[PDB]
């Protein structure tokens, strides 16, 4: 296959025996990590929830608690992320990004620029239920000025939906972005915020093309020269997710691994969250952009059982 | 007229009185820029040298020094470029392109792809005499890998000259370019370098046509997809100068002015260096390519005495 996810529903699914295999893998000194991977990375997220249920009822134990106790470090993080329902995983990642003194702005941007409208609503509902604060409120206490405004707009949605295309308004929006940045002293960043957070995807694709026609620059090139900081990063992520969301994630993956070190938090979250959606597309775009396979990047930059499970999520 | 240069030798040429007019234009507070333009833009480069001689002997002053002291910014640059002998102007532009930490690769390409063999030899001789380094040596210290190799080949000449046309070798060169790029994994860039820097103009025109016949793509289209960076830009400039040098300069002019900003360095160098050679052809090709006049581009993108003198060089 060449598009869609890498992890699919397993055939012959037997949740009671999967639970047995996982218990045997952990019981006693030592762990059979290959069995844990060979079951869980070959079940989709829905099926992993059925295994959690069957493990409680037939093992009389808590599968997430046992996995947490038995596994450590990056391997634990991937397996626990894989075990978590989609909405709650995003909720937990947003909370972790804001918990305590720091802020993981890159995570906030990645999730809030890339999730679809219904996903965003579910995240808001579950975050508030779980923590007793709204996501918007936590974003406002962790961010300021224009960056706060873009993230709050992304949480509120309200972007025009659907695809109707008014050629005259496309032209005026492109002219207005040109006049708000490149053509003027300073940048009217509210105009950037307004157009990029309010227009529907189809309109914006047409605005980007027109912007290039009238300025000789890609809109990303003008966002980079005209804005800075986390606000710039947020605008770029919105543009990239509009143009080609799999290539946005391919870039996140490349930047998490290229050069010194690995940003494991980002590598893990992207691999877990996109495995069932568009990982095949992400792979194809990664190879197009970087002329190396995603598989070979993971293989070359990680090790151990962590590596083995990421390579299966990659396919 | 419709071909050749825009600036011609003036009739009634009186170098002593031209020198007087230029001195009066500058003497004292203020400058009569219209008189400076009205003399110098209406004399050819040879005649401007006779005015320099007459200014020393009858004014007892140095005309280039006075013009430098009195004029500023882009207007100064055009007037001083106009005052400089052809070979030395190219020499000074190549030196400026490499002086200090940066490199103006676009200037290196523009001059070295477009000048004729005897011009290139004169540039090499004068550059070494003036600076005590060879042009080749400075190009090698400022450029690397295949880009260095193409620029050094252009400086050495040695391209086959004349026009004899062997149909069988035309065919084999087109096949070899196809097999060295589009038909294969990777690109054999030495083969591109070899054919584009070694064959004579007439042969190459026949190779380009054949390349299109066998690949369905223009050679520029394959150079763009198969090569990158300054090496790509160099190959394209060589192809364009072989096909139609006035259209090459028309394109340089368009790109210097279209969209945000103006690349004054390129605009000035092209207007000064081509005024007496092929500016009428450049104008005709600019209009064909871009469906606007060159005059109207200059008028719309520059101002002041700078604009007035460029509009006269344009005709
Ligand atoms: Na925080
Ligand atoms: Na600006
Ligand atoms: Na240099
Ligand atoms: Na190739």
């Amino acid at each position: 296959e060449t598009k869609g996810g890498t992890v699919k529903a397993a055939s012959g699914f037997n949740a009671t025996e999967d639970a047995q295999v996982l218990r045997k893998a952990m019981k006693g000194l030592g762990t059979d990590e290959d069995a844990i991977i060979g079951v869980l990375a070959c079940r989709n997220t829905a099926q992993r929830q059925e295994i959690r249920t069957a493990y409680k009822s037939t093992i009389g134990r808590d599968l997430l608690e046992d996995l947490k106790s038995e596994l450590s470090s990056n391997f634990e993080q991937v397996i626990l992320g894989m075990m978590t329902p989609t909405v709650l995983y995003d909720v937990q990642e947003l909370r972790r990004a804001m918990k305590g003194a720091g802020t993981d702005e890159g995570c906030l941007i990645e999730i809030l620029a890339s999730r679809n409208p219904e996903e965003i609503r579910r995240i808001n509902q579950t975050y508030q239920q779980q923590y007793g604060r709204s996501l918007e409120e936590d974003i406002c206490s962790d961010t300021s000025f224009m960056f706060q405004r873009v993230l709050v707009s992304l949480t509120a949605g309200g972007r025009d939906e659907g695809n109707y295309l008014d050629d005259a308004l496309v032209k005026q929006d492109a002219q207005d972005l040109y006049e708000a940045g490149e053509k003027r002293w300073g940048t009217d960043e509210v105009k950037f915020l307004s157009i990029l957070c309010s227009r529907n995807r189809n309109h914006l694709l047409h605005v980007f093309d027109e912007y290039k026609r009238i300025s000789q620059k890609d809109i990303e090139q003008s966002i980079k020269s005209e804005t800075s900081g986390s606000f710039e990063d947020a605008l770029l992520a919105i543009v990239k997710c509009m143009r080609n969301k799999p290539a946005y994630f391919a870039e996140r993956l490349y930047k998490s691994m290229k050069g010194l070190g690995t940003d494991d938090s980002t590598l893990i979250r992207v691999m877990v969250s996109r495995a069932e959606i568009d990982m095949l597309d992400i792979r194809a775009n990664f190879k197009r952009l970087y002329g190396k396979s995603l598989y070979s990047f993971i293989k070359g930059d990680t090790s151990g059982d962590y590596r083995k499970v990421l390579l299966i999520l990659c396919g």
